[PDB]
This record gives C-alpha cells, structure tokens and sequence, in this order.
C-alpha cells in the first residue's frame, strides 16, 4: 500500500517564509505562522482564508492549538509567547520569561499548560489560565528545537542542537531519560508517537529515527531526504496507512512507510525548503509550508 496524495489547494497570503502549520484538533482549520509576524487561519477542507492574527513584534517560529480548538499559542523571536482567542483574534496572555528567541511550543492534552523551548537553552512550563511560568528547566546546552507532551501530559520530550533528546516528568521537572545514539548530530525536531510509546527525532544529518525511549533503542531509521540546516517538522500519519511525513531541504514532502522504512511518496510543487508538514486528525490530508522563495502552504489529499 502506497498513498496517492495530490495537490488540492495552494494558500498564498504570507509575505515572508512560513514557519509552521498545524491543523486544529476539531479538523476544521489550519493555522500558519510566519517570519512576517502573523498567524493566519484557513479552512482545512477548502483552503479558504479565514483571518489574520497579529501582535508579535518579530517573526514567529511556531504555533499550536489547544485541545478544544479555541486557543492558539505562538512562539516568537520577540522572546515571548502569546495565547490567542481564535474566534476574536485577541491576545489573551503574553508569556514573558525567556531571554532569547522562543522557538517551539505546545499545549498539553488537558490544555491547562503550555511547554516552550528557546534559544536561551531552557524549556519553560506555563499555566494557561494565569500566564505564570511554573517551571524553568535548565534543559540543554544549546538552542531547544522542539518540545512536546505525551498523550496524558505526564511527560515532556525536548530536543536540542546539543545533540540530545531529554524526557522530563511534567509534575516534578526531573529529567527521567537522556537519549543519544553513538554519534551526536544536532537534534532538530522531536515528538511523541500518538500512543506515547515512541519518540520520532530528526537530526541535522539527513535522518529521522523512531525510538523506544524507555529501552533507549532505535527501532527505525528514515532517510533519502535532505536536512542539515533547518529545524523541519515531522509527523506520524495514522488516518490511512501508517506513515512518517516530513519536509526536506530539496523542496519535497517525504512520506515513508513507518514499519518498512521505505519511501512511499514524494510530493513536488514547493519552490523552497519545506519547513513544516502537518497531518489532519481525521482525513488523509497533509499541509506543507515553505521558506522565502515560496511563502505558500499547500493542501494535499490521499485515498489512504
Ligand atoms: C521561517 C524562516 C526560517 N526560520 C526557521 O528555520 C526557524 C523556525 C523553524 C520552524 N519552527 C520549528 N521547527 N519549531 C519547532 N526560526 C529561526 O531560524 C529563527 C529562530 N527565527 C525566525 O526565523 C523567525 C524570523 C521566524 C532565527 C532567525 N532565522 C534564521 O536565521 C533563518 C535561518 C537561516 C539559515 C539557517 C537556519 C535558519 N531561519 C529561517 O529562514
């Protein structure tokens, strides 16, 4: 079985490189962040432009939705995160504390907490309702490229240019596991699998790896793409066949068979590095976004 993703819509509007795209949990919307300091909201099924959300003072590197699809959180070079009401576009909270670019963000499944990572080498855990920084973890010795909660919010995984992935206990802030392979390339992205049993990590050596973090064992390796410079998002696709999806510095979206590691499809169309991909929660739809020579988001749909 191989998917048959085909281009359905190209979403133009951002005036600079797009940095991150995410589908709302309710499947209705796509949020995009950009170096142009804006967040844009689009219809997930028709690619129709809905609204622009503004307020950050510098470019935005990441955006993420709350579980109820009512809030967004964004991470900016202005050293803050902002929590937004999606319906009104209003900034509800400005999360101050990081001392350098905020690079990555995510809500926990309960959506009472936000986790963030920064070029200041720390991971911060914030209370959504008050905006208070609850914990600052001295997580890494180089910029933090990704942060993600597991399925029940009890763990956080972080990755960094220092070459490590670390697993943290959300409640205590203790580091439960430091993961590394024999070689130490910068880790440019990490996330838990939907079931929370594995982590998928990208390294700046043109490789993605699937790890059983508890055992400290690498189960699968994915290659053939180009990734030595940018922090590119990767995903688990589970609505049809079980795939791994990532962008690439050769301007293509890569799709691999998770179990066999074989490349099953490469999506052509972007005119610059595909920095971000996202998978729709209920349909076989991928959103991809690209850098400065492209500035567009593309929506692709498959039968599996
Ligand atoms: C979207 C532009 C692109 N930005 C980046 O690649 C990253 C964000 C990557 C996407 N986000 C994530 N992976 N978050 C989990 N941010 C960054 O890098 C920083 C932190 N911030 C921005 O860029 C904002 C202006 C958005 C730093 C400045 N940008 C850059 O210097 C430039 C670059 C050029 C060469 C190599 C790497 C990155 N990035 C770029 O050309």
């Amino acid at each position: 079985v191989k998917p048959n993703y085909a281009l359905k819509f190209t979403l133009a509007g951002h005036t600079k490189a797009v940095s991150s795209v995410k589908f709302s949990p309710n499947g209705e919307w796509l949020a995009s962040s950009s170096a142009d300091k804006l967040i844009k909201i689009w219809g997930a099924y028709d690619g129709k432009f809905e609204k622009t959300i503004s307020g950050h003072k510098l470019g935005i590197s990441d955006v993420a939705w709350s579980s109820d699809s009512n809030l967004l959180v964004s991470a900016s070079d202005d050293k803050t995160l902002k929590i937004w009401d999606v319906s009104s576009g209003k900034c509800l909270k400005t999360l101050k504390g990081h001392s350098n670019y905020v690079f990555c963000c995510n809500f926990n499944p309960q959506s009472n907490l936000i986790v963030s990572g920064s070029f200041d080498e720390s991971v911060r855990i914030w209370d959504v309702k008050t905006g208070k920084c609850l914990k600052t973890l001295p997580a890494h010795s180089d910029p933090v490229s990704a942060v993600h909660f597991n399925r029940d919010g009890s763990l956080i995984v972080s990755s960094s240019y220092d070459g490590l992935c670390r697993i943290w206990d959300t409640a205590s802030g203790q580091c439960l596991k430091t993961l590394i392979d024999d070689d130490n390339p910068p880790v440019s992205f990490v996330k838990f699998s939907p079931n929370g049993k594995y982590i998928l990590a990208a390294t700046l050596d043109n490789t993605l790896k699937l790890w059983d973090y508890s055992k400290g064992k690498c189960l699968k390796t994915y290659t053939g793409h180009k990734n030595e410079k940018y922090c590119i998002f990767a995903n688990f696709s589970v609505t049809g066949g079980k795939w791994i999806v990532s962008g690439s510095e050769d301007n293509l979206v890569y799709i691999w068979n998770l179990q066999t590691k074989e490349i099953v499809q490469k999506l052509q169309g972007h005119t610059d590095v595909v920095i971000s991909t996202a998978c729709h929660p209920t349909e076989n739809i991928i959103a991809s976004a690209a850098l400065e020579n492209d500035k567009t988001i593309k929506l692709w749909k498959s039968d599996c």
